[PDB]
Formats: structure tokens, C-alpha cells, sequence
């Protein structure tokens, strides 16, 4: 059972039992969680979605307690059921953890620092190719958020998709399918049974078929190829279904998190308030040639990476990460019982006054004042596997972009975090920016 002296973290009083806190938690979770933490004199607290127990680890010191326990204790599968139609049955979380671990490990091996051999030139190539087309005028106005999403997807494909695949699967067209597979991840039913999404099913099968054809044609380097060579610890290869899933996951995971990190970063540096930091950025990328190489970005862009880190810290794209509690776990002084859902919020954590004084301030030179406080890319057993690539990708984009362009916000102050989904980026209708082409002669 327990048992039986299991303590329980303070519960926040709900005005409406049936409602839960959803009405508030949606409008602005930050203020809400920040309020609970303050009033309950405890960084670790439990709130209820309607008729449900949810314990939030909002104490930076306690991140270990959340990220270190293995799936057997804290299981993510139950929470992320929703994504199964997207990743597929028996893929990722949907599958048993012994297999899941393997699947991800294979994807990881494909995004390792080892594979970045030509990635940089590939990225830099696609970026310029986009700027030339969509930013013709010497001085014009565009939407940064929409444009970063395009650069990200195009860039990623140039890296992880082979010549044959790209021509067959148009880069933009892939985002078309990717977007349809999400038309079902806009919740919006939690108490009732799960319904299938026609949009998602079709778009995935449309992608799976295409991929299927390439494999046949390929049968008389890229992520897809890398995945084919894959063999399990029992002597089994990944099926088309499983391969398609991993790729979809890789692209889904990257698209939204990176396009937001890239947007936020450009937005800060862009603001006159952050002129100083823009100067030290140019100190860094001015002496670089027009053609960047792996070394330039990986080992010669330290400040640039700091900007990206701080942008992820201040406004983490991933609101919370959650897991189903199967067994008792110790958290600080308190404890969380079986059956509950334990969450951990980068957003709340990154705003702890002790760990990040003045958390709404964008300071690329700030440091964890509590070791481990930053969980932008997760931690422990579930560390992000696309981190290294995301950074290479984002840093390279920042360079090419600020190498031959100057940007100016049309708004007064940096955009507001647009909280709706678990994924949070800058407010779309505020990401309008005027670009002016740098002087040449
Ligand atoms: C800046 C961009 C990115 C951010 C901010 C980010 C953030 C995160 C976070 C917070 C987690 C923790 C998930 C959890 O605790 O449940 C995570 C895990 C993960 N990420 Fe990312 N990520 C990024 C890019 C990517 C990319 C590009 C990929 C694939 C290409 C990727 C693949 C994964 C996978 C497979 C996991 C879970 C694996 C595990 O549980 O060990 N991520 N990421
Ligand atoms: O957990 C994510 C996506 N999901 C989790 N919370 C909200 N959506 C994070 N993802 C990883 N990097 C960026 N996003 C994930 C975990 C594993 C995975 F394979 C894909 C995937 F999106």
C-alpha cells in the first residue's frame, strides 16, 4: 500500500469544484502557479483539474525528484496518450518502455554531434534561399513568427532529408501534413472516451506511403536511411510504421520548439533595450566569413548560445511536463501518492526568485543560482535529444540573419507570451517586424 505515513503537499482551494482551475490556468498559468506557490508558502503544491489530482514540482531544488525516477515509478505514457494517433500505436510512449528507450536511442544516434558534418552549410544555404525570395525589398515588413517556422522546417529538411526524399516530399508540403496532424492537438472531453482524428490519420498515412515508395526506389546518410539500418536487441528491424513515427516525432518536436526559440531570440536582440547584447553578438559573427562551418558555430559562438538559452529560460516553449505516479515518491518534505499526476513546469521554475532573480529580465549573462534550475531541455532520464541540433540550427540562423540584415520591432515592447496550448511562443499578431538590408558597396 504505502504505508502509511505518507505526507501530502498543500492543496490550493478551488472556488468551483466541478470547474477545476482550467478557466484560470488557461488565461495565464504563470501568474496562477506563481500565486499558489506564494500563498501556500511552498514551492511544491498540488492543484486539481476537475475531479483530478495534479502535483506541481515548482521548487528548483527538487527537479531531481522528478526527472531522475525511471518510467516504472513515474510513467509518461498515460499523459501523452493523446499523441498516439500522431506518433502511432506502439511508438514512443505508446509502446512499452524497453522498446521506447530503443526507438529514441536510434533517433538520438542520428542527431549526434557526429552527424553535423554538412548540416551547417545546408542550413545557411536554405536560410539565404528563403531571405532572397520572401525578403526582396531593401526595406520591408514581415511576420517573424511565420517566417521562422518556414526557415526552421525548410532548414531541418535540408539536413535530415535526402535529395530524393525532398523532391518527392516537398519541404513546405511536409509542414502542410505536419499541421494537419496537429489539428487534433487543440484541446478541447477529458472525462469521456478518446475520439479518432480523420485529419491526423489521413495526413500520417499520406506521409507513410510516400516514405514507403522512397524505400522501394532506394532499393535499386539521412535520418531515414539511418533508421533503416536499425536493428533491435532481439534481432528485429523497425517497420515502415515505426520509422515514419520517429521521423514525424523528430520533425514535430523540432518545428514548434525551435521556431519559437528562434523568434524569441531575434526579438530580444532586436529590441533597442538590448542593444548592448546585439553589439557583443556582432563582435562574435563579424569576423566570420560568409560561409560558416561546423567549427564556427559549435566552438566559436558561445555568446550566441547564451542568448538562445536565456530566451528558452525566460519563455520556455514547453509549458509543463507531466507523468503518471505509479509509486510513492519523495519530494522535499512532502510526498505524492500513487494514481496522481506529477508535473514539472519550466515556466514556473525559471521564474523562481532565488534561481533567477528578476526572471522577466532577458539577461544572456545570467547563471543558474540554483544548480539544475534550468530545465528548458528537460533533465534526468528524459533529457531532450534534439538539443544539440536545435542549437546548431538556431545559432546558424541568427548568424546569417544578422550578418546581412538589421531588424526593428513595430511594437513598443517585446511581444507577450501567448498562452493557450502546452506549447507557448510569442503572440503571433505581435511578431510583425521591419527589416532593413545592411549597407554594401
Ligand atoms: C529548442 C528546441 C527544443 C526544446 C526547447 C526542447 C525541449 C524538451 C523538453 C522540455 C523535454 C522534456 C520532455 C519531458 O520531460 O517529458 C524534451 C525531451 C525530448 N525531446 Fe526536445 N526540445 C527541443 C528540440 C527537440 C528536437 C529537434 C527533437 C528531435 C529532433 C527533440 C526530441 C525530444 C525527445 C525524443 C524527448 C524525450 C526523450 C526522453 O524522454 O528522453 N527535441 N525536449
Ligand atoms: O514531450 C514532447 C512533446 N510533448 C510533451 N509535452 C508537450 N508535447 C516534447 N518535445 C520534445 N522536444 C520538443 N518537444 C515530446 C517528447 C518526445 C517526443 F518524441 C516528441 C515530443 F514532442
Amino acid at each position: 500500500k504505502t504505508s502509511g505515513k505518507g505526507k501530502l503537499p498543500p492543496v490550493y482551494p478551488v472556488t468551483v469544484p466541478f470547474l477545476g482551475h482550467i478557466v484560470q490556468f488557461g488565461k495565464n498559468p504563470l501568474e496562477f502557479m506563481q500565486r499558489c506557490k506564494r500563498d501556500l508558502k511552498s514551492g511544491v503544491f498540488t492543484i486539481s483539474i476537475g475531479g483530478q489530482r495534479v502535483t506541481i514540482v515548482g521548487d528548483p531544488h527538487e527537479h531531481s525528484r522528478f526527472f531522475s525516477p525511471r518510467n516504472e515509478i513515474l510513467s509518461p505514457r498515460e499523459v501523452y496518450t493523446i499523441m498516439t494517433p500522431v506518433f502511432g500505436e506502439g511508438v514512443a510512449y505508446a509502446a512499452p518502455y524497453p522498446r521506447m528507450r530503443e526507438q529514441l536511442n536510434f533517433l538520438a544516434e542520428e542527431l549526434t554531434i557526429a552527424k553535423f558534418q554538412n548540416f551547417v552549410p545546408a542550413i545557411q544555404h536554405e536560410v539565404r534561399k528563403f531571405m532572397a525570395e520572401n525578403w526582396k525589398e531593401d526595406e520591408g515588413v514581415i511576420n517573424l513568427l511565420e517566417d521562422c517556422g518556414a526557415m526552421i522546417i525548410n532548414t531541418a529538411c535540408q539536413c535530415l532529408f535526402g535529395e530524393d526524399l525532398r523532391k518527392r516530399l516537398n519541404a513546405r508540403h511536409f509542414a502542410q501534413l505536419l499541421s494537419k496532424m496537429e489539428s487534433s492537438l487543440i484541446p478541447a472531453l477529458l472525462r469521456l472516451p478518446l475520439p479518432q482524428s480523420a485529419r491526423c490519420r489521413e495526413a500520417r498515412a499520406e506521409l507513410q506511403k510516400i516514405l514507403g515508395e522512397i524505400i522501394v526506389a532506394r532499393e535499386k546518410s539521412d535520418l531515414l536511411g539511418g533508421l533503416l539500418k536499425a536493428v533491435y536487441r532481439d534481432g528485429t528491424r523497425m517497420s515502415l510504421h515505426e520509422v515514419c513515427g520517429m521521423i514525424v516525432a523528430a520533425m514535430f518536436a523540432g518545428q514548434h520548439t525551435s521556431t519559437i526559440t528562434t523568434s524569441w531570440s531575434m526579438l530580444h536582440l532586436m529590441h533597442p533595450k538590448n542593444k548592448k547584447w546585439l553589439d557583443k553578438l556582432h563582435k562574435e559573427i563579424d569576423e566570420f566569413p560568409a560561409q560558416l562551418n561546423y567549427d564556427n558555430v559549435m566552438d566559436e559562438m558561445p555568446f550566441a548560445e547564451r542568448c538562445v538559452r536565456e530566451s528558452i529560460r525566460r519563455d520556455p516553449p514547453l509549458l509543463m511536463v507531466m507523468r503518471m505516479v505509479k509509486a510513492e515518491v519523495k519530494v522535499g518534505s512532502y510526498v505524492v501518492p500513487k494514481g496522481d499526476i506529477i508535473a514539472c513546469s519550466p515556466l514556473l521554475s525559471h521564474h523562481d526568485e532565488e534561481a533567477f532573480p528578476n526572471p522577466r529580465l532577458w539577461d544572456p549573462e545570467r547563471d543558474e543560482k540554483v544548480d539544475g534550475a534550468f530545465i528548458g531541455f528537460g533533465a534526468g532520464v528524459h533529457k531532450c535529444i534534439g538539443q544539440k541540433f536545435a542549437l546548431l540550427q538556431v545559432k546558424t540562423i541568427l548568424a546569417t540573419a544578422f550578418r546581412e540584415y538589421d531588424f526593428q520591432l513595430l511594437r513598443d515592447e517585446v511581444p507577450d507570451p501567448d498562452y493557450h496550448t502546452m506549447v507557448v511562443g510569442p503572440t503571433l499578431n505581435q511578431c510583425l517586424v521591419k527589416y532593413t538590408r545592411k549597407k554594401k558597396l
